[PDB]
Parts: C-alpha cells; structure tokens; sequence
C-alpha cells in the first residue's frame, strides 16, 4: 500500500510535472540564444535543462519508493523569445524563485501532516534552490556591469559555454 | 538568411516536437512498469526516453546549421496505462512505425524541393528507425514465447534492465 | 553534565534497545529460513541483523556525545516461525513500519523540547527507514509475482544470498 | 534429518543463547566504561562483544550442519554498573571461566553419547577459552601493577583502544 | 534583491561576528597556555581559533549567497588569564554552549519566518556544535582524572599538541 | 624571566594587535568587494587577510621566544564602504605604508636599546613590507590605466581571483 498521503503524492506528482516544464523552459531559452548566435549561452541553457530533468527523476523515484505512482501531465508551450540576454536571465531568476516557492509549499504541506520522510527528502531541493538562484543572480550582476558591452558579453558567452 | 525553405523548416521543427513527445511517451511507459513492479522494463523505457531526446537535439542542431530556428510547442498528455507488458510494447512498436512514416514524409518533401542537404541528413534517421523497430519486435517475440511464464519474464526484465 | 533532557535520553535509550531487538528478530527469521533450507534468504536476514546493530550503536554514540548514558535492558524472545517466505517478509515490513513510527515519536518529542541537535541527529534514520521499508516491499512484490513457483523462488534465494 | 541427539542439540542451542548473552554483557561493560570516560576500555569491550557474536554464529552453523535448528530465547538484562575498572574486568574473568565450564559440560555430554563429531567441534572453543581467560588475566595484572596511577591507566586505555 | 529578511540577515551577521570573537578568545587562551609553558594546549587552542574562522566564513558566504552583505563590528577584548588548565577549558565549554544557544535562536527565528533555506543551512552548525561541546567535555574529563598530576598533564599536553 | 625589555615587549605586542586589525581590515575590504559583485578582488582580500594573520603569529612566537607574554587587545571596527575599487586599493596602500612606519618605529627603538635580536628579527618584516607596498602599487597602476572601464576591470578581477 501507499505510505504517502494522496495529498502529498499529488503535490509530489505536481512538482515532478513542474520540473519537466522547467527543463523545457530552459531548452526554449537555448533555442532563443542559438537563434541569436550565442552558442555559449545556449550551451549553458542546454545543461540547465538536463539538470532540471535529474530533479524530476528524483521526484519520480521518491514517489515509487513511498509506494505511490507517477502520472505525467501535459506540458505547456514555453515562451520562445526574450528581449536580449539579460531579459532571458531575469526570466530565469523569476522562474527559479517560483520553483523555490513551490518546493516550500510541499515542505509546509508535508510537515503539517507529520510526513517526516518527505520533509527530509525535500531538504536537498531547498539547498539546490539556494545554489541555482545564486548562479543566475551572479550572471545578472555581471550583465548589469557589462551594460551591453560586447567585449564583455563575448567573454561571458565563452565562459558559460564551458559549463560541464 | 535561411537556406531551408520554410516548408522544410516547419517539417523539421514538427518532427523535433514529435521526438520530444516520443521521449515523454516512453517515460510514461516507465511510470506504468514501475507501478507494476517491473523495474527492468521501466529502466529500458527510461533509456529509450533519453535516446529520443538525442534524436530531437540532432534535429535541433541541423535546423540552426541551415539558418533556421527551433520553436518548442506544447506536449500532449501521453497515456499512462496499458493492459500488460505486451500491450505496452505493442504500443511502442506502433509508435515507432508512426515516427518512421513521419521521417519518410519529410524526406519525400525535401526531395520534392530538391533540398539534397536535408535528404542526406535524414538518412541517419531512416537507418536508426530500422534498428528501433527491430528491437521492439524482438522483445515482442520473446514476450510471445514467454506466454505469461513468470520464470521467463523475470529473466527478461533483468536483461532489459541492463541496457546501457 | 548531560545536555539532553531525561525524557529525550529515555526515548533514545528505549530506541537503542528496540534496535537490539530488531537485530535479534531478523536473526530469528534467519533461523527460520535456514530451517526451511533457504540459505540465501537466511543470509539476507543475517545481514539485516548486522545492519540493525549499527543503528543501535549510532544511538549509543550520540547518547554519550550528548553527556548521557546507555542502559541495556532485557531482550524478549522473538518469534521463531512463520507461515511461509511471504509471511516472514510481511512480518519484517510491519516491524520496519513500527520502527519508523517510533523514530517519528522521538523526533516529535525532540522538536517540542526544542532539542534541535537530536531532531537533526534523527534525520539519518528517517531517510534510512524509507530505504528499508522499500527493500522489503520490493521483495514482497517479487514473491507476489513468484506465486510460490519454486524455479523463481530459487532465483530470488540466490539473488538475496549475494547481499554484501 | 537430525543426526545430533536432542539432548546435545538443546545443549548446543543453550550455549548459542549463552554466547548471545556473553556478547550483551560485554556491550554493557562498554556502557559502563563510556560512562566513566574510558573510551579505550569501552572500545575493547565493544570488540569483545563482536567476537562473542562470532562464537554464537559458529554454534549456529554447526547446529544446522548436523540437521538441527536454532531457537533464540529471551536474553536477560545484564548488569550495568561496577565499582571500578578492575572490578569490571574481574567480572569478565568470572564469566569467561563460567563460559569455559559451560563448554566442558557439553563436551562431557557429547562424549557420553559417543557423539564424536560434537566432541571434536568443541575443541576449538576449549582452546579459544584458554586464550580469552589469559587475555583478561593479563589485563587484570597490568591493572594491579598500575596501582591506580592515571599516568599508566591512560596508556592502558590508549593501548586497549587500539584493538583491531 | 535580498531574499533573506533583514532580521535574519542581522541574526546571521551577528553570528558571524560572534564566531570572529570566538576564534579571538581561543587565541587568547593560547596566549595563556604559552605563557604557562604548555605549548601542546596552546597548539590545540590555535587550531580551535582557526576552525572558528572557517565557521565565520561559512556565514559570510551564505549571506552573500542570499543577496545580503556582511558588516564587521568591533571585537571585544577577551580575557587573558584563567585559574588553571581546567578553568580555561571550563570557560571554553561554557562559551561553546553559548554559541550553540545562539545558533538555536537563529534557527527558531528562521523557521518562524518560514525561511526554510536558512533553517536547512543551520543544520551543519547544529551538528558541529554537538562535536565541539563533546570535544571539550572529553578534555575536561581527562583533566579531572589527571587531578593535577603533572605526569598526566605532560601526556595530555603532548596528546593535544598533535591535533592536525 | 624575560630577556626583552618591557618597552620592546609592548612595542611588539602593540604591533601584533596592529597586524590583527590589518587582517580584519582586509576582510572588511572583502565584504565591500563581495557586496559590489567583484568576487576576484574579494578573493585577493581574503588571502591578504590570512597573510596578515601569519605576520601576527610570527610576532606571537618571537615574543614568547624572548621570555615575553602576548596580551590580545580590542579590535576596532574597520570601515565597510569605499567610493570604488580604486579607492579601496588606495586605502590598502596607505594602510601598508602605515604598517611599515610602525615596524620602523620598533626597529629604531630596539636599535637604541641595543636589542640586536629584535633588530635582526624585524629585517624580515621590512623586506616583506617592500613587497606588499609594491603589489598594491602595481594594482593601482593598472586600475589607473583601466580608468573605470568595465572590460578591463573584469580582467583585473579575474586575474586577482587566481591568487594562491
Ligand atoms: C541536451 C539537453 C536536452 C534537454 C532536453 C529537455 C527537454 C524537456 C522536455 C521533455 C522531457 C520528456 C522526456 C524526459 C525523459 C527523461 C529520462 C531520464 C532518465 C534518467
Ligand atoms: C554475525 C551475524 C549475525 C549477528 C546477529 C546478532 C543478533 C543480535 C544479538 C543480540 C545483541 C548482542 C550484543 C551485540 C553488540 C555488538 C556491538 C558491536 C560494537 C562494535
Ligand atoms: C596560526 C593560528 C592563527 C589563529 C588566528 C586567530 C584569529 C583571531 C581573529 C582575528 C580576526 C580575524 C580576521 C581575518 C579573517 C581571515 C579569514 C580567512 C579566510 C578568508
């Protein structure tokens, strides 16, 4: 039998589908950077999309570990265009903050039910949001000092294009 | 400039979005096998899902090589349930034949427009479909001989669970 | 001076003694499997007994780290017999669920006394119980597909006998 | 089926349960030493408990080798307190000598039934008991020699804490 | 945009400054032991001072991770003398227990504001405080068993002097 | 007994505390650079801070080597804000020139009192000050040629972030 409540399973399953969309969004940011000829920024976004998928699969495996089942839902069309490099990264940061708030909501739901297993499972994602939000803020800080200077954009494109 | 016609770019972009869906369908087949307790069949479907993503990124990179750009569309909800192992693998076979025919249509359109560059590019996918259809047929053939014998199904699950 | 409360030290010492009993119970399940001639299942139970000893010793060392003291209590006679392989596994799963709930009680006790050190110490056991329950559920699922057919029971005996 | 008499099977089964207690007693001596702050003596006692477990398991496997089966019984609450280090080690010697006589009684019983297999199996424990008794006597001798000087007790605690 | 509240940034910045004082305190204890000619105890205190700096720098980096900044405050003059070795270590134990309570206060504040990121970040410091308090008690227990015998003080001096 | 005069013990002890403040000042400059988003300059300051600590500890050990005693004094609150990158490095240079003059004052004092050991011991610090003043002067020269230009400042930031 399933040892998560149906309310926590649905929250976990909802977050899994949220992570699939996040991975899709970053791929669509990659389509934008490649359309604009920034292969380094695009590469960074392709790697970010891959990383979101591994988040989704950790939700996947935890649900089955607790006797639940995953049901995949429709994935909405992401935006495909942004008003330049900095605009895209601002949309990225606002998106990560939304992901953080949705993780917090599952954590508060689980602790209200005394589902300590799920509370503990979610700590990893809380810690990762701190790092992912920070990565985007640091990039935005550089774009704000760059003030559109192409000599600095180029070096930043090549640097992010080196992401492993 | 873009050197593919818009018709051929649309056909290639539509196909990229079909590979994304295919990936999502195989993941959904994995949600079914894990719910049924066949983790080796599930593992096989998770690897299949990754493989279709690499097909999508191949379309992606060629589209930008030809001066086009990619637009991600919404991903329809895949089915999540089948009436057993054979049913799921038969749904996979039927899907691969649909993907194959989709590829054929692009090839016939590109060749109608004398887009020899895209005709040549598609050869890789024609050959890949031969292998992918064959792999499902092989599993269907083994499942047919197993005929519900759990002794055979167990070893089959563990063997498919070793896919790289 | 002891800086855990007497109620939290008592809860921890009680849990330590529970883990000793858990180890004894699994050893007694081993006496059952060995009597029934399943040396692989018995081997699994012996390894499970050793895992519980390490749990107890972790409670042991945290109690002294916190300035407390451990007092070993009498250990009661575990059952010696089960109505079959699954009956034994079902008993193990029920016991593991009981162990999880008693871990939850110390954590809820520690959290009300604002004993954050003990709340944090217990997170490893919450995460460990998720895996322990999952292993037994997976084994129960395979015996459930095995349906008492000895050719696959033999394979599961060999598989579980390889546990390190 | 069983080729030991039930009288030697129960004698062997009693000794197995005796050895489980022996291990519990040494862990309780560890709880005492850790309470007194002698982690090296406590470490030695934890290792001594481990070794008694292997003795129990050697009886365990021989019982099944001869076609019998093991039944675990309740384990008595060991003492938790002693009036000093020598007093705890004096009780250890007290007990190892009781364990030796406990083995002698099985050997004399097996020899009366002409159960030569069980007589010969017991030779190992006779030789092992000689070593374990001397182990403690040498430790007690150094304690007498220490004459309560913490300068030498600290080195003995450090020495015994090095037990592999 | 700072994503810690101002009361949590202040709590964290205050704790950073407390850690700065703590290392300074341990250095001043080192000045005492060096004046008394116990270079091993002084060496231990020098290592403890360096470890508190690493604790300060982890608050430092987390504050900037969350979008805040650090403000260094004046550091009070620590005591320069103690009534003996164990008097100094007793002050150290009382100080570490004070540091632990100040970490507890930040955690309760963060969880009241539902700042799950800071609550999770603080778990490392909760666990580390358990080991820092335990380390001092073990030393006090040894100084209490030494009872001023210099034959035992000399070996504790050189023992603590090999701290890495 | 002490074989430096009290007038050189205090001059040396004052300089030890002076070096502690220097280390704190450089940390404060790191808080400013990190607040401004220049992680390379911040890294340089963090390394400069720990370099000042090794200066302090060399005074520490020489004071005890001459039969003296160290007394830690209060630490003044360092400034936290500067008008810009170059102003911070200009403040660093003016501070280093002040530290050099304070070493000069100790050296002239020791010389008048014919304390040849301290005169010779201070030679290392004189030569080291030439180096520290020179590194800051070189950085100021590049910042002056940069003339506030972010493309060149970013390169200086990356270079100084590579400091070992
Ligand atoms: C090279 C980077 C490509 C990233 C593509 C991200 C696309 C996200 C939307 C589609 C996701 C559906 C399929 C997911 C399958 C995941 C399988 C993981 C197995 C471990
Ligand atoms: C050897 C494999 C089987 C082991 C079965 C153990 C069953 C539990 C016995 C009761 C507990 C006795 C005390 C054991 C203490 C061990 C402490 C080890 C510390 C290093
Ligand atoms: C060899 C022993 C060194 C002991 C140092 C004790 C320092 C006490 C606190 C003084 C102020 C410290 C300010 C500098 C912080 C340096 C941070 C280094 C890592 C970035």
């Amino acid at each position: 039998m399933m040892v998560i409540s149906e309310k926590v399973r649905k929250a976990l399953n909802d977050q899994l589908n949220r992570e699939i969309y996040s991975s899709y969004l970053y791929l669509s940011m990659a389509t934008y950077f490649d359309a604009e000829g920034f292969k380094g920024f695009a590469h960074w976004m392709k790697k970010q999309a891959q990383e979101e998928l591994t988040h989704a699969m950790k939700f996947y495996e935890y649900i089955y570990e607790r006797g639940g089942r995953v049901e995949l839902e429709a994935i909405e069309k992401p935006p495909s265009n942004w008003n330049g490099i900095k605009d895209a990264f601002e949309a990225a940061l606002k998106h990560e903050e939304f992901v953080t708030q949705s993780i917090y909501n599952i954590l508060e739901l689980a602790s209200e039910e005394k589902d300590h297993a799920t509370v503990s499972f979610l700590k990893w994602f809380v810690d990762e949001q701190v790092e992912e939000e920070d990565q985007v803020r640091e990039i935005l800080d550089l774009l704000e000092k760059a003030n559109g200077q192409m000599s600095v954009i180029f070096q930043l494109d090549r640097y992010l294009g080196q992401r492993e």
